[PDB]
DNA sequence: TTTT
DNA sequence: TTTTTTT
């Protein structure tokens, strides 16, 4: 047979309505032997008026429309071109029917031999990828779009990556027979005959690369680490300075000092505290502190930090850099916990054929290839969102590990003794033995941003039910004879009236009634919880926001507990002997069920700190019940202070009343712990406003109107970038409201707090030298700053929390005054982690809370600047400063 | 999510 | 013995 031809077909249109809305361009892009041999590409006219919204989007405006033909005229020559190809497109389903349906209006019946959906494909060939959007995905393959939605190019990108997962599927038999069984079950459209043509044509041919089908799976042979070379006798000041100088760095002397104070704490295996607020001099210094240490003694130096860009700077800039200083080829390995590691148990999953979510179909296919690939095997680089993450951590959670095993973690366990440099995260650090063993791997650990380490506690302290998890569990086991273990059963019950099996007798009927009994009693439960939800403060923000409920008796939801509980049990006991596989996997699944409800009955029973959650107040389907099962201050202490001999803590902001007593409380028992510490100062101004008048939430807006009315005397007297640290949500619109209104901020460009790619707002701001500004909510941390001239930072008022926050709700109980311990050390190290970033080029701040100055804590806020020059005055002294400072 |  | 909504 001739070889298929594929058309790659692209449609922009004015809308999504299949029956109310027309196509506006069709670009198509033919394919054959993975290689292009035709495009097509026609702008369609639509006597429709096409919105703004599509204009602005596909680049396309209506002038251009009327010399473009209408769709009837071409309809003949695209039916020719298309009619004996296989239709391709991204979502086929929209593009396929809407070219249907204009097909249809001419008197053209196209019905296509055979459908292709790349948004299946890519998924399964390119399973790591955090994004499947056309636009990004072409970007992480060094796919050139010379124009983004644009017909003629979406069609061509489409269709090249396209040949690059087709070249892609070309590895081995034994596992794309696994993936055209596999593809059958897609029950979506026609792929299987792709795979059934390689197979067909198909070369045989060993592979060592990929390593033995442990099983039936075939995997890459991780590839170990060996005994580090590391020949250096000279002292810490000589590699420093050599390093330095090799770089192309500036010496530094704190920076080198601080590297001895780590390798001197280290050998000694010490406890210290080190605030030192540097610059991206502490990334290199851990390094050569670390390096050192090895080739003194060999020992080995875990390197635990708070978020990616400091775990990523450090293992993939500075160490290349500095693996050119000499050959070095020192070892570096982010070790996470075991759970986020592959076991190689997915032969299980794979021997789930009664799945058929067919997202965890497409799961099945993307591990059997992303296996192949991963070095590392760790879970989460393949970006997991959705029931597909779900179900996956379901399995993972249950899963019955066997003798021999071949698991991704254990690569770590033995390999270990070579990795100089071992970098992980603090939620990490912080899990249970079982479920993380670090202490046992790595001796010495250095904690980066160690002030947030106690949040990371709150979060693996408590235990929780969620109405979601809930339904799933269910969902997994059936309501009628015909869904999952239910419909199982039904072939076992019925095999033994039929087929005769060993099998005991099975009230299939009972149970399915059994089953939907247990629907009910747990509806019921999140009634009884929904409504004192219900009647409880309602908080109207557009930003769909967490109404944590803390007040709330015990009694009524652990009633419904104990009901639901019960009748669990008894639906198990339906089955004791349980001596087949089908009956025992339903038992293990009832019986995990009774172990999440009967888990939080027990920490409810005892009287545990507990709480509610809700995400939606109409949206009774996101309940969610919390309980305190641990202590955070025994979390920490135990899982880390107890388990580490040498713990270097390290942080810009550590010192409290320039006390640690602030953060050494919370370890009980207080064991020695060494204390330690590390041109801006004076380089920065600060500025307390005294025509502000007081925060008063009762009247936010002449607050934000003085806000505004400074961010305007500033904005005018010189244009460098600003900086307003927000803590609320109503002030910060308020503000880029008031800000996009008046025409001074004309050629001012105002950018809000965006979660979804929030680092994109950064990359604008620093796109432009002097026409930025942005209002933002506990971002201190993470935000560095860098432009030509002077620079402000604005803080709304001091970062205090709520007695309504969570993390107040949480550590109430553990601290006698939950005021002077937690929720004002927290206020000040946040307070200034905005000021630190500030400083570096001259700059100033402008504190607009006058708490600062005029309450009886303000001791501690004016702590946080004694190396500063403060100053207060009417906008017009503002003004003579802010010319001062470029005099 | 992922296509206008 | 002092305080208001993100990450
Ligand atoms: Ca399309
Ligand atoms: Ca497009």
């Amino acid at each position: 047979m001739g070889m298929a031809t594929y058309a790659v077909v692209d449609l922009e249109t004015t809308g999504n309505q299949l029956d109310f809305d027309d196509i506006i361009q069709i670009g198509i892009t033919f394919v054959r032997n993975n290689q292009i041999i035709d495009t097509y590409h026609s702008m369609i006219r639509t006597n429709l008026e096409i919105p703004p919204f599509i204009q602005a989007l596909t680049s396309i405006e209506e002038n251009m429309l009327q010399q473009a033909p209408y769709f009837n005229q071409v309809a003949q020559e695209i039916y020719d071109k298309i009619k004996d190809c296989i239709f391709v497109a991204h979502n086929v389903d929209f593009d396929l029917n809407f070219i249907k349906k204009a097909f249809k209006d001419c008197n053209i019946q196209y019905r296509p031999k055979k459908v292709i959906d790349t948004l299946e494909i890519f998924k399964i060939a390119f399973p790591t990828d955090k994004s499947y959007q056309l636009s990004e995905l072409a970007e992480a393959h060094g796919i050139t779009l010379a124009n983004a939605h644009r017909a003629d190019e979406d069609a061509a990108t489409t269709a090249k990556l396209m040949i690059l997962a087709f070249e892609k599927f070309e590895k081995l038999p034994l596992d794309t027979l696994k993936q055209l069984y596999y593809l059958s079950k897609q029950l979506k459209y026609d792929l299987y005959d792709i795979f059934f043509e390689m197979v067909r044509q198909y070369d045989a041919k060993p592979l060592d690369k990929f390593y033995e089908k442990f099983e039936q799976i075939i995997y890459r042979k991780q590839v170990d680490f060996k005994k580090p070379t590391t020949n250096y006798n000279g002292s810490l000041k000589s590699l420093y300075r050599k390093a330095v100088d090799q770089l192309g760095l500036t010496y530094r002397p704190q920076q080198l000092y601080l590297a001895e104070t780590i390798l001197d704490q280290l050998m000694h295996s010490e406890k210290a505290m080190i605030e030192a607020s540097l610059g991206s001099g502490k990334s290199l210094a851990y390094l050569l502190a670390a390096l050192m240490y090895n080739i003194e003694t060999g020992k080995h130096v875990m390197i635990s930090t708070n978020t990616k860009l400091l775990q990523s700077q450090l293992l993939e800039k500075d160490i290349p850099a500095m693996n050119e200083a000499l050959n070095f080829k020192i070892n570096a390995l982010l070790i996470k916990s075991k759970s986020d590691y592959i076991s190689l148990g997915l032969i299980s999953q794979i021997l789930k054929d009664d799945t058929s979510n067919y997202e965890v179909n497409i799961l099945k296919m993307q591990l059997l290839i992303w296996i192949t690939e991963t070095p590392s095997g760790d879970i989460q680089e393949l970006n997991l969102k959705g029931g597909q993450k779900m179900y996956f951590d379901q399995k993972i959670e249950t899963y019955v590990p066997a003798r021999h095993d071949v698991h991704y973690y254990n690569f770590i366990k033995r390999n270990a003794q070579n990795i100089q440099i071992g970098i992980t995260n603090h939620a990490h650090l912080i899990h249970s033995d079982v479920e993380n063993s670090i202490y046992q791997l790595f001796d010495d650990c250095i904690v980066d941003e160690a002030h947030r380490l106690p949040d990371y506690a709150l979060n693996q302290v408590t235990n929780e039910l969620s109405y979601a998890d809930i339904k799933y569990q269910l969902g997994l086991i059936g309501k009628n004879e015909n869904e999952k273990l239910l419909k199982a059963i039904d072939q076992l019950e019925k095999q033994r009236i039929l087929e005769k099996l060993d099998i005991a007798p099975i009230d299939i009927f009972g149970l399915k009634a059994s089953m939907n009994e247990i629907h009910e009693l747990n509806e019921q439960l999140f009634s009884t919880i929904f409504t004192i939800i219900n009647d409880s403060d309602v908080y109207d923000d557009d930003i769909h926001r967490f109404h944590n409920v803390f007040t709330f008796e015990t009694k009524d939801i652990l009633k419904d507990l104990h009901a639901i509980i019960d009748k669990l049990n008894k639906t198990l006991e339906i089955f004791n002997g349980i001596s087949h596989k089908t009956v025992k996997s339903l038992r293990k699944q009832l019986l995990y069920l009774k172990d999440k409800f009967k888990n939080i009955e027990q920490s409810l029973k005892a009287g545990h700190t507990s709480f509610i959650s809700i995400k939606n107040l109409s949206q009774k389907s996101t309940i969610r019940l919390y309980v305190k099962d641990y202590a955070v201050k025994d979390v920490l202490t135990k899982q880390v202070l107890e388990k580490f001999k040498s713990l270097i803590f390290i942080s810009g902001t550590l010192k409290f009343n320039h006390s640690f007593e602030a953060f050494k409380q919370l370890f009980n028992k207080d064991v020695h712990f060494n204390t330690f510490e590390v041109q801006s100062a004076k380089n920065t101004s600060v500025f307390i406003p005294s025509d502000v008048a007081s925060y008063q939430y009762k009247n936010i807006d002449e607050y934000v109107a003085s806000i505004v009315s400074y961010i305007i005397e500033y904005t005018t007297i010189t244009s460098s970038k600003c900086l307003v640290l927000f803590t609320s949500y109503k002030m910060m619109h308020m503000v880029q409201d008031m800000l996009n209104e008046l025409p001074e901020f004309e050629d001012y460009v105002v950018l809000t707090q965006q979660q979804n790619q929030n680092y994109k707002i950064v990359q604008q701001f620093n796109n432009f030298d002097k026409a930025i500004l942005l209002g933002t909510s506990t971002f201190f941390e993470g935000f560095d700053f860098q432009a030509n001239g002077i620079k402000c930072v604005m803080i709304a008022k001091l970062p205090f929390m709520n007695k309504h926050n969570a993390k107040y709700w949480l550590m109430d109980s553990e601290f006698t005054s939950t005021f002077k311990e937690y929720v004002l050390p927290d206020a000040v190290t946040r307070f200034r982690q905005g000021l630190g970033r500030l400083i570096r080029d001259r700059g100033i701040i402008v504190s607009f809370d006058d708490r600062l100055i005029n309450s009886n804590y303000k001791n501690f806020f004016e702590q946080t600047l004694e190396n500063y020059r403060q100053k207060k005055g009417d906008i017009q002294q503002f003004g003579k400063l802010l010319r001062q400072i470029q005099k």
